[PDB]
């Protein structure tokens, strides 16, 4: 879903200063930021979606940004730090990431990501 909104507004800052596309183990579609994932990108949110243990005890670690991570299980998933914060969530067969900055508040961002979404998930993928 972020993907044409990837390269256009959504990323560069119509949420979030930054974004990327990233999860499920089927490949990538598109990202777009000034921050690299190890390649471990969709082999650490499937896995770190196991028992809410590793991602809510310690939160988990990424190439250099790392959350608290309060409620993740259910179907959506916007983690925060106290400063920046990364919107985690499914849509198409993809999970968008809002990699924004303490300049984006974390409700004028999950606002947005969750009309855009509203839209896909009638279908639920």
């Amino acid at each position: 879903s972020w993907q044409t909104y990837v390269d256009t507004n959504l990323v560069g800052t119509g949420a979030v200063t930054q974004a990327a596309i990233l999860g499920l183990d089927g490949n990538t579609w598109a990202t777009s930021a000034g921050f690299a994932v190890t390649p471990a990108q969709g082999q650490t949110l499937a896995s770190a979606f196991n028992n809410a243990d590793p991602i809510r005890a310690s939160g988990f670690d990424l190439a250099g940004v790392h959350y608290v991570t309060l409620r993740a299980d259910d179907r959506s998933i916007y983690g925060k730090k106290g400063s920046a914060g990364v919107i985690t969530v499914k849509t198409s067969k993809s999970i968008l990431v809002g990699v924004y900055n303490e300049k984006i508040q974390p409700g004028t961002a999950a606002n947005v990501v969750e009309k855009l979404a509203d839209y896909l998930i009638g279908q639920g993928f």
